[PDB]
């Protein structure tokens, strides 16, 4: 029988935010039913805390209810939270397919309440996709030019005039998933403060919630397109129009040609506690 | 504030198949709202809500997808009826419902509730007349028959396919089936005893549903009307394989189209897990 905790990531509050469904002590566990498991919790993922094989704290493997995932934000906001609780670390090495992903944990009277990540550094290209994806998102044109991040998964980016357009996407699905192996994330705001949608049917996702791993690559398509500097912090805010509202703070540090850091940081709190019988 | 909660995989044998349903017990003190919000928490088709009883059932039970609420539906009922069978040794099980009160037949086996058997409502029904739109965002030219809409609560279409190898092959529009709502698009294939289903519902909050317990009674009742099968003959319906969640349906339909006087729904369950929640 398997220990799980459901965290909400990037929220203060349970019911807000994006959960995800966090395994203990899974190293008995294949991979084929670690990907059956996240299918059963059909949470946009479901993580597994194994023993470390290369001098982090734990290996974490990462699945949509569809696929596996090389690295992930919210999942791994929350597995850090979540993990936080075992001892009284502040800083946590977490090991993925991505390599060692290094964490500082915010606790209070030992409690933790939040935490930061250091994510991979992307690399992007043109997506070369235009008029397909504009057309299957029900819109002209994007505001800035349609780029495509790879930092273990793929987010490609597509500016909206304004927060009302972007709340005014219905986006066909099925065309959609002729995007293989990528997030469609479409943005809109101003300065400091940013809003988004993402979607994914390769992911296994209508719809996400608050998608970590393309919190810092937006942060770097802003500055890379002159809207905010870069070392710039932002708060990014996800899932509004479907009632989960999440909060992520992003920085990337640096310059286009050589970034330093990029930092995605959430509060994240539990919502529940339980196990599985397998 | 916390609650308790079991999953349930309803409509199956062994955990990792069927369809799960998470089942909140003690629940009156959660205001509908925030019992929607909880549903959407779980992501799953359906939460349900284990409240006291008010009009002489063992239970209140309600219902919502992730989306919305339902007054009746069949897989988080079977459900919510082994999760609480857990807690009785009675055989039989009563759960109000916004459609009346629901009778249960629990199957028992060294101790664990592993089946039910539930009577639905009988529903209506009527052709849906939107032939050309629904085919179109299905993706095909026709349907094998007539194509209708029955309600017991939720509603449901029925749209047949000539062959198994059709049914799979469906790759469903989910943003054109938006525009049909308040109702879950049931596309089915197969013979006598044996059929397979696919379901689709934007309305319910689901691209694609595991096992609609709620549309298998009137499947049942569609295929006799439609000279496929007799009146009152059993039928399995096995739902899900596409989306790797196979789960097999037991339905009968008693009686003949103008005075059906039951319609029969069971299946097996297990528990897959149960923990607590924070409100
Ligand atoms: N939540 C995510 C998803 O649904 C797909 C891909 C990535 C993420 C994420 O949190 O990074
Ligand atoms: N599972 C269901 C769903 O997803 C929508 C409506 C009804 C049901 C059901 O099980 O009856």
């Amino acid at each position: 029988m398997h220990n799980y905790v459901i965290i909400d990531a990037f929220a203060s509050v349970p019911l807000e935010g994006n959960p995800v469904a966090v395994f203990f002590d899974a190293d008995d566990l294949p991979p084929a039913q670690m990907q059956r498991i996240a299918r059963e919790m059909n949470l946009s993922e479901s993580t597994f805390v194994l023993k470390p094989r290369n001098g982090g704290d734990a290996l974490i493997r990462i699945f949509t209810p569809v696929n596996e995932l090389p690295f992930a934000g919210h999942p791994l906001l929350g597995t850090a939270i979540a993990l936080g609780a075992h001892t009284d670390n502040h800083r946590l090495y977490l090991e993925t397919q991505m390599g060692t992903i290094a964490f500082e944990l915010e606790r209070q009277n030992g409690s933790v309440i939040a935490a930061s990540m250091d994510q991979p550094i992307p690399t992007w290209t043109a997506l070369g996709r235009d008029a397909e994806l504009l057309k299957a998102l029900g819109i002209s044109d994007s505001t800035f030019p349609i780029e495509i991040y790879h930092n273990g998964p793929r987010h490609v980016f597509v500016g909206l005039p304004s927060i009302d357009a972007l709340s005014a996407l219905h986006p066909d699905h099925r065309a959609l998933s002729n995007f293989h192996d990528m997030a469609i994330n479409c943005f809109a705001g101003a300065g400091r403060r940013w809003r988004s949608r993402m979607f994914s049917p390769a992911y296994g996702v209508v719809e996400d919630a608050a998608t970590g791993s393309a919190a810092g690559p937006l942060a770097i398509h802003l500055a890379r397109h002159g809207q905010i500097e870069f070392g710039q912090p932002v708060e990014i805010l996800q899932g509004v129009e479907i009632g989960r509202p999440s909060l992520m703070f992003a920085k990337a540090e640096g310059r286009a040609e050589q970034l330093t850091r990029v930092e995605v940081s959430g509060n994240g709190v539990t919502f529940g506690r339980g196990t599985i019988v397998l």
